[PDB]
């Protein structure tokens, strides 16, 4: 057996590091306003996306790769998208369905329909509630918490009941009242009625802001932070690196809009294939899920270009990941044992390991019988057993040439390392770095379309 190092992921941690793509729906009153950000003053009148179809959006979704989707249900304007019982501030006084409509019921169905995980994002920060004061502190954390219950405890709310993660954003506006939240107990809510439900918060929960909205993980990407070095006042380096020694697992979510706005707005394109696959390239190919924010207009429907690059998206992924030109693939250099046999690192197991306990740097030299051409290399550690690579390049040998293709830092649950095209039959992967003996599940190739 080889020790654990390190703090090591839940398994709800590695379910979202598998799913690797999460979509964010930001869609509400700033829709009809032709704004990021709502006063609290938008009239519930305007609110009318009678054609809006769920069902559209999680079948669109499903179809293009995402795994779950986390919905808007309360921005900082703090118009409440289903019936609370806690306001007045909510759809219950819009015209839409006839004043009956309630979106997180009918996200949630849809959701149920396609087996598409959730999340809910409620906005700490409220530009509405009169209960948003400092005078009101002990009464506007109730009506969050409040909304909690409402929320994660009704079984028509969710996946087939169930929630994936809780989004609490750190944002709040320049005048705002200085409120503070009860954050443990918000935190014992959700443990009670959602279990171990992944929790996005400013605190040291499982999952922390990457410090950016540009979907840009850090390299290294230390997948773990002391909570001494988090709060409101977290560094955005910080953030964007993890810590080396951090103390408790945390994923660095990597956020970022189709478009320049979270909502949807008329003047405004989505971004093209090249920049999501840049995006992809820094967010999943750096060992962290990428959050990517698709806005709905103001008819309820996702934009028609929109549709279309998901589709030309999940194109470019499948394409890409169709071959793993690795796959079998001979491997020499030191293993700790048989049981830890270079050969795992091609073998298609994602349960089973390479590892060496011998002096760094370590060389493994992949010989694929023939010289393939490839511009992607795919590299996995064992998170069960806790992140340890701290530095590694990768050579190739062209024309009995060993030259650079690329390195890097961390490695992570899954780590891509782009390359220019090169036509090459051996491979050298170094280890020059590893704050434990390292393992390593996968080493792949691919070529990108
Ligand atoms: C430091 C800061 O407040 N920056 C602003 C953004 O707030 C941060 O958002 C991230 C997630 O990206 C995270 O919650 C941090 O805790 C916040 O401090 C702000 O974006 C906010 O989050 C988005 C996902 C979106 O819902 C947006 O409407 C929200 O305000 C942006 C908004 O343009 O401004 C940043 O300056």
């Amino acid at each position: 057996k080889i020790k654990p190092h390190g703090p090591l992921p839940s398994q709800t941690q590695l379910a979202y590091l598998g799913d690797e793509l999460a979509a964010f729906i930001h869609f509400g009153p700033n829709t009809f306003y032709d704004q990021e950000w709502g006063t609290g003053q938008e009239d519930p009148e305007r609110f009318n996306p009678s054609q809006l179809d769920a069902r559209e959006w999680v079948r669109v979704l499903k179809e293009t790769g995402f795994k779950k989707l986390i919905l808007v249900v309360k921005h900082h304007d703090g118009f409440v998208l289903y019936p609370t019982a806690h306001t007045d501030y909510s759809v219950k006084v819009s015209p839409w369905r006839r004043g009956k409509g309630d979106l997180l019921l009918e996200v949630s169905q849809a959701a149920t329909e396609f087996d598409m995980d959730m999340g809910v994002y409620l906005s700490p920060w409220d530009a509405h509630s009169p209960l948003y004061h400092v005078d009101r502190e002990a009464d506007y954390n109730a009506y969050y918490l409040a909304q909690l219950k409402e929320i994660l405890s009704n079984p028509n709310y969710g996946n087939a009941g169930k929630f994936a993660e809780v989004w609490m954003n750190g944002a709040r506006g320049e005048g705002a009242q200085k409120v503070n939240y009860e954050f443990e107990k918000w935190f014992e809510t959700i443990r009670d009625l959602q279990g171990d439900c992944l929790i996005f918060s400013t605190e040291g929960t499982s999952i922390r802001w990457i410090g950016n909205q540009r979907g840009y993980a850090g390299d290294p990407l230390w997948q773990k932070v002391n909570p001494d070095k988090l709060g409101t006042e977290a560094e955005l380096n910080y953030l964007q690196h993890g810590d080396p020694s951090g103390t408790i697992f945390s994923i660095g979510e990597a956020d970022v809009s189709i478009r320049p706005g979270w909502f949807y707005h008329e003047d405004q394109d989505p971004k093209s294939l090249e920049e999501l696959v840049e995006i992809y390239f820094h967010s999943v190919g750096r060992g962290t899920p990428l959050l990517l924010n698709i806005p709905p207009n103001q008819a309820g429907l996702f934009d028609a270009k929109d549709i279309e690059r998901l589709y030309e998206f999940a194109t470019y992924r499948n394409e890409l990941y169709k071959e793993d030109l690795a796959l079998g693939a001979e491997v020499s250099g030191p293993a700790l044992s048989a049981d830890f046999a270079c050969r795992h690192l091609t073998d298609g197991l994602e349960t089973s390991s390479w590892a060496s306990d011998a002096d760094l740097p370590i060389q493994l030299e992949l010989d694929l019988g023939s010289p393939k051409t490839f511009d992607v290399i795919e590299l996995r550690e064992d998170l069960k057993l806790g992140q340890r690579i701290a530095a590694f390049h990768v050579q190739v040998e062209v024309d009995g040439v060993w030259q650079e293709f690329g390195s890097g830092h961390t490695v992570g649950y899954k780590r891509l390392l782009r390359g220019a095209v090169v036509e090459a039959q051996k491979i050298r992967v170094v280890i020059t770095e590893s704050q434990a003996l390292p393992l390593l599940t996968k080493i792949s190739l691919y070529k990108t379309p």
